[PDB]
């Protein structure tokens, strides 16, 4: 299905995104920690669900977080083999449920809270807009087909049955279209340094996919 469906963001999420995408906050690298955390949580959920439904793991037995720079497309992908999101979950989780939390965080920001507190308000996902101006969330839950949720921080987002990306057995890819001045997050050394600042207690392998010219 090449036909996409369009949806409106809850207004507070739109407000949050505009604040993030436009902030001159200095520590943009915090986004990586927040996405790895979300990835870790999605993995926790599938592991926990598998405790009483082991077959849930069979669509992708390896549990991992994988980071893939795609320098030519100025894209950075953060992939997990976690629980994934059905179409309805994408619509719900990314476009509505975060509303209240985004409002609480915005008030904190207004009072002077550090943007790095975002995950403590349960809305760390949106920190991707610190470094990206557009994102595709590609997700495959055991309970649905593979779907693409796409947002450019504007008030609307689309969901499209996925007929263009690699099949993921199960889980989620955040495909960040990096801003032109944030291309340092395509670089292996930079990515490694940022990850190491907070990767100490991640229970899952964090894989970096590096493209090396032979010789």
């Amino acid at each position: 299905h090449m036909a996409s469906e369009t949806f409106e963001f809850q207004a507070e999420i739109t407000q949050l995104m505009s604040l993030i995408i436009n902030t001159v906050y200095s520590n943009k690298e915090i986004f990586l920690r927040e996405l790895i955390s979300n990835a870790s949580d999605a993995l926790d959920k599938i592991r926990y669900k598998s405790l009483s439904d082991p077959k849930q793991l069979e669509t992708e037995p390896d549990l991992f977080i994988r980071i893939t720079p795609k320098p030519e497309q100025k894209v950075l992908e953060i992939r997990d083999s976690g629980i994934g999101m059905t179409k309805a979950e994408l619509i719900n989780n990314l476009g509505t449920i975060a509303a209240a939390g985004t409002k609480a965080f915005m008030e904190a920001l207004s009072a002077g809270a550090d943007v790095s507190m975002i995950g403590q308000f349960g809305v760390g996902f949106y920190s991707l807009f610190l470094v990206a101006d557009r994102v595709q969330v590609i997700s495959k839950s055991n309970d649905d087909e593979q779907y693409i949720w796409e947002s450019n921080a504007g008030g609307s987002f689309t969901v499209t049955l996925d007929e263009v990306n690699e099949r993921i057995g199960r889980g989620t890819i955040l495909r960040l279209f990096l801003k032109d001045d944030q291309l340092e997050y395509l670089e292996e050394k930079r990515i490694k340094e940022v990850i190491k600042r907070h990767s100490e207690f991640v229970a899952y392998p964090i894989q970096l996919v590096v493209t090396k010219e032979v010789e």
